[PDB]
């Protein structure tokens, strides 16, 4: 591929989202943004194109050789940043991003910052200007929990439980921007929100605090309403290394023994029927049952495993998660 700059050109560039069959369409801000521009032979046609928080970029340092634009959104400057060593389009394609920062207990991922990207072909057509719209998508997935919660006498009796989180277990570490949709759902690193029970997967796991949101007492009611307790954002995992859990963490007293307890979804294709991707939404409705006191609705010991129980009944619904770039 040829990899000789052209004639000075001015390129047009304009983001947009990816919408337009269940759909969670979320607005989501563009804080800044970066473009690449690569010749046919992958070579960088120019340096990389810093964009802050808008949806149109003119570019005037490129040529009549550039031949595609890729686009990340919110990863933040670009010096000392993710993409700072790109020098061909191979390499940007290699890039990967980690769920959380170095101290493995914030995420990268927040309500106000998701990480976007997006790809177009740049056809100038014997001129020297370009118009090139990028579509954008999410590289995370979203898991939202809905718990109804219909156990009793969970105190007062021989038996209790207190639930202590909502937790997300083998999140997946890579975030990969481009590449193939397999590419994007292989793991072979994750982050967890809870590893303290007996025979916890640890091969590349590393311990995350924000994969778990504390449970208070009022949070679970019989929720008619169906809302949301909270969510999490995650990293593509197809499971083929250790699937990613969501869970409700318990702590379960009989006499003298305390232990931790669990009300777990497997994102596998034979328990939730999903497995998770990047750009979809999950929405998982826990309902429980039992009369804890009485020796019912008290969960597994072991989230690893599928559960088969009448105490525990689990929806799961994908939902495309669709962008909605704004300013």
């Amino acid at each position: 591929g040829n990899n000789v700059p052209g004639e000075q050109a001015v390129l047009t560039i304009k983001l947009k989202g990816d919408g337009d069959p269940a759909t969670d369409t979320e607005d989501a801000v563009i804080n800044n943004y970066l473009v690449f521009l690569f010749r046919e032979g992958g070579a960088l046609d120019c340096a990389p194109y810093e964009g802050s928080s808008n949806a149109a970029a003119t570019i005037t340092t490129g040529t009549t050789a550039a031949k595609k634009a890729y686009v990340v959104a919110n990863t933040g400057a670009l010096a000392g940043g993710l993409f700072a060593t790109v020098k061909t389009e191979t390499d940007l394609l290699a890039v990967t991003g980690s769920l959380m920062d170095n101290t493995d207990n914030a995420s990268t991922q927040t309500k106000t910052n998701l990480w976007m990207s997006g790809e177009s072909e740049v056809k100038f057509n014997g001129g020297t200007n370009a118009q090139v719209t990028v579509s954008l998508s999410f590289v995370a997935a979203k898991i939202q929990l809905i718990v109804k919660d219909n156990r009793k006498n969970m105190t007062g009796g021989t038996i209790t439980i207190t639930d202590d989180a909502a937790v997300l277990l083998f999140a997946g570490k890579k975030g990969r921007f481009f590449g193939s949709a397999a590419e994007k759902v292989t793991q072979n690193e994750f982050y967890t929100g809870f590893n303290q029970y007996t025979g916890a997967f640890d091969s590349g796991v590393t311990t995350s605090t924000a994969l778990s949101d504390a449970v208070s007492p009022g949070d679970f009611t019989i929720n008619a309403g169906s809302t949301v307790f909270n969510h999490f954002y995650t990293f593509g995992n197809d499971g083929t290394t250790q699937p990613t859990i969501l869970a409700i963490k318990s702590t379960k007293t009989v006499g003298g023994t305390s232990s931790p307890i669990f009300y777990p979804i497997l994102f596998t294709n034979t328990d939730a029927r999903h497995t998770i991707e990047p750009g979809k939404s999950y929405t998982v409705t826990v309902t429980l049952n039992g009369d804890v006191a009485a020796g019912g609705g008290g969960g597994t010991t072991d989230p690893e495993e599928p559960v088969v129980s009448s105490s525990i009944e689990v929806t799961v619904t994908a939902a495309q998660w669709v962008t909605q770039p704004v300013d």
